[PDB]
């Protein structure tokens, strides 16, 4: 694939996920765990990644490979879902966001 034809078609699906307010807010930058009181973050959650992590690799040619990408944006779905309790906020966040992303992502892989 192009690299700018790639990241052109990915593009949309990420800019989905920006769009969802409140949902995107607590995916934007990487769970800093001494600010959210939380330290045993990093023991439970091995490879960390977050909406900010994503966008500068996308745009920075560093996804050579639609699946790449789906793998990094599912890797902070799992990590999340993993980490917090079912019925907490950030939680049913990230459901809605990954409800939005594979309504989105169907599309796009459907003909790259
Ligand atoms: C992605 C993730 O697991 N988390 C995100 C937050 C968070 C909140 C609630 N506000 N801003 C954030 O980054 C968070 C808080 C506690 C545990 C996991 C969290």
């Amino acid at each position: 694939f192009k690299p700018e034809e790639l990241r052109q078609a990915l593009m949309p699906t990420l800019e989905a996920l920006y769009r969802q307010d409140p949902e995107s807010l607590p995916f934007r930058q990487p769970v800093d765990p001494q600010l959210l009181g939380i330290p045993d973050y990093f023991d439970i959650v091995k490879n960390p990644m977050d909406l900010s992590t994503i966008k500068r690799k996308l745009d920075t040619g560093q996804y050579q490979e639609p699946w790449q990408y789906v793998d990094d944006v599912w890797l902070m779905f799992n990590n999340a879902w993993l980490y917090n309790r079912k019925t907490s906020r950030v939680y049913k966040f990230c459901s809605k966001l990954a409800e939005v992303f594979e309504q989105e992502i169907d599309p796009v892989m459907q003909s790259l």
